[PDB]
RNA sequence: UUCC
């Protein structure tokens, strides 16, 4: 409770965040905008061909696959978790009170009983452990960039070469400041050196929420989705409101005279930090090279690559979980980052890196363009950061934020409540250390698998067992949260990272197999997240340089799918039946033409060789380079394929800078 | 042209 400073794009404060050239002032100034999206070239998601199409797909899907999920969240049977009628949505045209961030979330998680900080001392030892481990013994490597990802505050360059330098600069610098930020001293630090300021709000649409069909009223309905307005959010849940965003399409007609179907809506916007790369770049540096190592050294519970790579370490087990936290982001502890930060400190990190960490967790943000009418605000104070808005997305280690997190959060819940006799393990910090690092190679008789916070709690035969079994069954009748920190529940229709854990009768992690999730098929291919940017004259710089290719990876990645087969055809038909066309051929040609064009980009790729040599994972990474922030990194992508899309800096600068950082 |  204290309000937090807001200033309108007017104010000095928020001048400040701006350079002085064009991108940089038009993104201060952007103002709403929505509008149907090129779904494929030369087709609009507000196509009435395809409309049409999208309705009588989703309503026939729907119908003859309904879910096979069991009263404990396990899908078996056909594979499929839910209707189809993910894809009736207007993409391009958001719900639109879309959210204002919090200020703070302290009101928020207290309100929710959690935990202040750890409770038990265990935990407190755990964490720690997690971050000794985690930023253990880094090797570097070098600090690679996005192509046509934009710098944000101050000067939203969308030049690599820009880029490189704004970076290269930074890791020289980034000492300079944040000893300059030890002594308070914050705004000179970003005028020299462009490190603070704010997060620049951006938009990601998801094209996909639940919407449902009222057998009683014949009509659908679209799930609520709760935004706080702006007084809300600047008093941290003390005053505002918090109410539902409007998804109705209805307003396309009148507005954009645009014949909407019935049952169709606007899509959900969640929102997200666009990170000050003069900061993002010092943490990335350091952000990867963690990253390099949990995957490796601890890939037991953290690097996931195939269908049947997971389906390897499940099998094994005699219990399997399928976990869910709602609203990770916002409910994010501001004390997870400062335990992290101290534990950084003690194990001998350079402070002004601790320090720029620190801040770069606490930072004010601007909000752009919420809804019509609305934005051009920034809140929070950038001479002196304190905000907790939770995980601000954009930072350079948002996803290691999540896992350090919830992976302790969930081993927790397991020694709360099937471990008790494990406990013992855990005295001092290196037991800690010892045990965790056991917990993480997947040795013990509680297992773990995860992602931020997507994860599979698995129990071996064992004492745990029973515990666990029982634990299942906490989640399920779900009267109590089974954590202290977040708030967790059994997922329906479990699944992990992207593909659908299918058991049999027999309901166990033995017999049961993964599957790519269909759903997810069918939202990619007809409800991008993103147009296809047919403007932009270097396919490597857009959201999805190759669509086309997506097709050849797609019988691989869906094959395993029960229905696969069936949905293919509803397609090819439905499709045939609003088009005159022959869907199988659109995306043939779509295929071949894509295949060509990648070949420019592609060394190697012989200007016409086949996607021989590509790898499925290649594909649907060219197909969405975005997935390479999640679903894949950097080594399980083919060598050139990698710096298609990537550019990095000079190993030779970004290791000097890790030297002077880590631990001597 | 708006993030990891
Ligand atoms: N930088 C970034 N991270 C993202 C983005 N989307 C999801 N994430 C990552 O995904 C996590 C959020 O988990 P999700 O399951 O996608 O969504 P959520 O906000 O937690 O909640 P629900 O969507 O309601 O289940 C976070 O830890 C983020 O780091 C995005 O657009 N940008
Ligand atoms: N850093 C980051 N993490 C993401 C992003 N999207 C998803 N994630 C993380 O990865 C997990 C699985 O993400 P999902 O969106 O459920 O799965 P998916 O592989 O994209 O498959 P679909 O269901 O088809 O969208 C999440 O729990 C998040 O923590 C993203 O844009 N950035
Ligand atoms: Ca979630
Ligand atoms: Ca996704
Ligand atoms: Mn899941």
């Amino acid at each position: 409770p204290r309000r937090a400073p807001a200033f309108p794009l007017s104010d000095i404060k928020a001048q400040m965040l701006f350079a002085n050239n064009i991108k940089a002032q038009q993104a201060s100034k952007r103002s709403f905008k929505e509008g149907a999206i090129e779904t494929y070239e030369g087709l609009l998601s507000v196509d009435p061909r395809f409309l049409s199409f999208k309705n009588e797909l989703s309503r026939y899907l729907t119908d003859h696959f309904p879910a096979n999920v069991d009263e404990y969240g396990r899908v078996y049977g056909n594979g499929v978790r839910t209707n189809f009628f993910g894809m009736r949505h207007m993409n391009g045209f958001p719900m639109i009170p879309a959210t204002w961030p919090l200020a703070s979330n302290l009101k928020k998680r207290a309100d929710a009983d959690l935990a202040d900080g750890p409770v038990s001392e265990r935990d407190n030892l755990l964490f720690r452990a997690a971050v000794r481990l985690m930023f253990s013994d880094l090797e570097p490597v070098p600090l690679k960039i996005r192509k046509g990802s934009s710098t944000c505050i101050p000067y939203f360059s969308n030049d690599m070469g820009t880029k490189i330098e704004i970076a290269e600069r930074a890791l020289e610098k980034a000492e300079e400041a944040g000893n300059l930020m030890l002594q308070g001293k914050f705004d000179d630090a970003y005028q020299l050196h462009q490190m603070g300021g704010a997060y620049y709000v951006v938009y990601r649409a998801q094209s996909t929420d639940a919407i449902t069909l009222d057998p009683k009223t014949g009509k659908f309905v679209s799930k609520d989705r709760m935004v706080a307005d702006f007084e809300y959010a600047v008093t941290g849940g003390e005053q505002g409101s918090l109410f539902a965003a409007s998804k109705d399409a209805s307003r396309l007609k009148e507005q954009y005279g645009i014949d909407v179907p019935d049952g169709f809506f606007c899509e959900r916007r969640r929102t997200a930090m666009g990170g000050p790369f003069a900061l993002n770049a010092p943490i990335m540096a350091v952000a990867q090279p963690v990253r390099n190592k949990i995957y490796s050294k601890y890939a037991y519970t953290f690097h996931h690559t195939t269908r049947l790579n997971k389906e390897e370490k499940v099998k094994e087990w005699s219990l399997c979980v399928a976990t869910d936290v709602s609203d990770h982001d916002t409910f994010w502890p501001g004390w997870l980052r400062d335990l992290i930060c101290d534990e950084l400190l003690n194990m001998g990190y350079a402070p002004w890196w601790v320090k720029l960490f620190e801040t770069s967790l606490k930072l004010p943000v601007y909000v752009g363009a919420p809804a019509p009418e609305q934005g051009h605000t920034l809140l929070g104070d950038p001479s002196n950061p304190d905000l907790e808005v939770g995980l601000s997305s954009g930072q350079g280690a948002t996803d290691l934020m999540g896992t350090l997190l919830m992976s302790i959060t969930y081993l927790v819940m397991q020694l709360d409540h099937t471990a008790p006799h494990l406990n013992s393990r855990i005295k001092d910090m290196p037991s800690a250390c010892r045990f965790l690092d056991s917990y993480w190679q997947g040795h013990e008789e509680i297992r773990q698998i995860s992602k931020s916070d997507d994860a599979m709690l698995g129990w071996t035969k064992g004492r745990a067992l029973v515990g666990g079994h029982r634990l299942f069954e906490m989640l399920k009748e779900g009267k109590v949260n089974p954590s202290p920190y977040m708030k967790i529940s059994y997922e329906h229709g479990g699944a992990f990272l992207g593909d659908i854990l299918l058991y049999d009768s027999r309901r166990e992690p033995g017999s049961a197999i993964f599957v790519g999730n269909i759903n997810s098929m069918l939202n990619n291919q007809f409800s991008p997240e993103y147009g296809v940017q047919s403007g932009v004259r270097d396919r490597s710089k857009r959201k999805r340089p190759f669509p086309g290719l997506a097709w050849a990876s797609m019988k691989d990645t869906y094959g395993a799918c029960p229905i696969y087969s069936d949905v293919l055809e509803a397609i090819e038909r439905c499709w045939w039946n609003a088009f005159g066309e022959s869907y199988r051929a659109y995306r043939e040609d779509m295929l071949k033409r894509d295949t060509l064009e990648l070949s420019r980009y592609v060394a190697s790729m012989a200007r016409q060789a086949g996607l021989a040599e590509l790898t499925p994972i290649d594909l649907e990474v060219l197909a969405d380079p975005n997935k390479l922030q999640y679903k894949w990194t950097e080594a399980d992508v083919s060598a050139n394929i990698h710096e298609v899309l990537m550019h990095g800096v000079s190993v030779e600068k970004t290791e000097r800078f890790l030297r002077s950082v880590m631990p001597r």
